[PDB]
């Protein structure tokens, strides 16, 4: 085994134990809830021969004392490391219920405050243990990312570090301050992901929203069409032998989907708050489809700053999906506002623990509201549910009801063969809106290729796998961070420039500072650079 790195932050002993253990005796401080901490677990005198069966690696602040006395903690973190050990091992040991379990809940708030400011005047970027959620005994770790000058180890998801970003490796922020050089700029941010007339026209309608409020904690969003395609919808074949081989439907329906996600900048960085999938089903789609936007799944992360803001700012991204596509044509809009199942999340992998999942009553209100803003503001001009909706304009046959990717009633009707079915439509009602907004239907926004968000599957695999839970703020910028860069860098789309004048293809180009996407043959009243 091989090593290296000469200038390397090294601490002698008095220097950690000075620094140190100012936390290990707010530890001890704690009466009397470290005193089962104070000396090694006994179980002779506790009458637990479970224990060392159960527990291989004891720990307790007498050790944690005796190490940091005899200097053998070589950096502060396998101080830290032990301390975070002696918690886990009581709450692996005992029962959630039990004192013990709630002194060393205690004792851990305690050493969490104490031990982050500590760290972080020791150069580091705080004092916690980290592991990733469970997945389908053992948890995986968070990732650490050394320092190249220092070599002092810091959590990748802490300082935000990605290789792809920055190739020249991870170098510490204080070091850089020695170093005069700043770190370089990501730029592989939100704002920079390609933008778009759908894109833009959501964005902008929300900024002047916030800016009426104009709270303070709120930062900029940004709106970006990530994904776009044109598929189709194949009729299932129950409903296909009754009725496309009768030729009353066509065999397939055309519709585009897009996905759309919005960022917020929190703490100077871009954070994912919401993501959406719509199927937009146009003016050349045969019946009943014709002119119809669905709302396929709409997801979303609760660190929008402020909290008093969140839910305003979701119904104003969804406000303006329906006036962007009544504007381009479309007719009808429709929602399924249904709740995600089990722990099933619909477009981000891992939603906090403690971001509350709605009882279908109160995501029924939620559109409710939703839908009353938009008729009130004059987009919307009325909506109705599917029953007075359905017989008001009095459908008879299956085949009128819209037929959508992935919606439920494709499959109710599907199984129906064997076997009634106005009243499976009755009982569900409640949860399946038709939105009514009101010349060939245009989309002047070309395709973008995305395959990681081609549908919502592509991108809850990858960030099960590479562990880019959006579950606390922390996680949700790093992998917002690397979501980015895999849009940026990933996608399948390569571009081709032209003049914005001449049609001509273009290498070297004059690309305006301040327009949209702008670009002149060298063969205009902005500023100009050469690109
Ligand atoms: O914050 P919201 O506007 O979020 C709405 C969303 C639909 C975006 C959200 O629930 C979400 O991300 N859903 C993803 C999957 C899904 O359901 N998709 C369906 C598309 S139609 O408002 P909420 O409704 O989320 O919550 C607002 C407050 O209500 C509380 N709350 C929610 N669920 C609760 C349950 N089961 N029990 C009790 N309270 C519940 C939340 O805590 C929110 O209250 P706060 O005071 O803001 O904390
Ligand atoms: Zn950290
Ligand atoms: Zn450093
Ligand atoms: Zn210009
Ligand atoms: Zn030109």
């Amino acid at each position: 085994m091989g090593s290296s790195q000469p200038r390397k932050k090294i601490f002698k002993p008095e220097e950690l134990r000075q620094a140190l253990m100012p936390t290990l005796e707010a530890l001890y401080r704690q009466d009397p809830e470290s005193l089962p901490f104070r000396q090694p677990v006994d179980p002779q005198l506790l009458g637990i021969p479970d224990y060392f069966d159960i527990v291989k690696n004891p720990m307790d602040l007498s050790t944690i004392k005796r190490k940091l006395d005899t200097g053998q903690y070589q950096e502060p973190w396998q101080y830290v490391d032990d301390v975070w050990l002696m918690f886990n091992n009581a709450w692996l040991y005992n029962r959630k219920t039990s004192r013990v379990y709630k002194f060393c809940s205690k004792l851990a708030e305690v050493f969490e405050q104490e031990i982050d400011p500590v760290m972080q005047s020791l150069g580091y970027c705080c004092g916690r243990k980290y592991e990733f959620s469970p997945q389908t005994d053992t948890l995986d770790p968070e990732p650490f990312v050394d320092c190249k000058e220092c070599g002092r180890k810091m959590h990748q998801i802490c300082v935000l570090h990605y290789d792809i970003i920055w190739p020249s490796g991870f170098v510490c922020d204080n070091c850089l301050k020695k170093t005069g050089r700043p770190r370089k700029e990501n730029k592989f941010s939100a704002k920079r992901l390609q933008t778009t007339r759908l894109g833009n026209h959501l964005e902008d309608r929300v900024n002047k929203f916030l800016r009426r409020q104009n709270h303070p904690e709120a930062g900029e969003v940004f709106v970006r069409v990530v994904a776009s395609s044109d598929k189709t919808v194949e009729v299932k074949p129950g409903m296909k032998s009754r009725f496309v081989d009768s030729g009353e439907m066509s065999e397939s329906f055309p519709y585009r989907t897009k996905a759309l996600f919005a960022f917020e900048e929190i703490d100077g960085v871009d954070v994912c708050f919401f993501g959406m999938h719509v199927q937009e089903y146009g003016s050349d789609c045969p019946p009943p489809n014709t002119r119809r936007v669905y709302i396929s799944y709409l997801d979303s992360i609760h660190f929008f700053r402020p909290r008093c803001l969140r839910t305003a700012v979701y119904h104003e991204i969804l406000i303006g999906y329906l006036e962007y596509v009544k504007k381009l044509g479309y007719v009808t809009g429709h929602i399924w506002a249904c709740p995600p199942s089990e722990g099933d999340d619909y477009i981000f992998h891992c939603h906090p623990p403690d971001q509350k999942i709605p009882k279908p009553k109160r995501l029924q209100e939620w559109c409710k509201k939703m839908l009353d803003k938009a008729f009130a503001e004059r987009i919307i001009n009325d909506y109705k549910d599917i029953f007075k909706q359905a017989n008001e304009d009095r459908l008879t046959s299956a085949k009128e009801l819209p037929y959508f990717e992935g919606d439920f009633w494709p499959n109710v009707l599907e199984e129906s063969i064997k076997e009634k079915l106005y009243a499976t439509m009755e009982k569900h009602k409640e949860v399946f809106f038709v939105i009514h907004l009101h010349p060939p239907i245009v989309d002047p926004d070309p395709l973008l290729s995305c395959d990681l968000m081609d549908g919502r599957d592509a991108f809850l695999t990858l960030a099960r796998d590479k562990h880019w839970e959006f579950s606390s703020l922390r996680r949700s910028k790093w992998s917002t961070l690397c979501m980015l860069v895999e849009l940026h860098t990933q996608g399948q789309d390569r571009f081709v420039y032209t003049c914005n004048e001449c049609k001509h293809h273009v290498e070297t180009r004059w690309h305006c500072t301040v327009c949209e996407d702008y670009d002149l043959c060298i063969n205009h009243t902005h500023k100009m650079v050469k690109w």
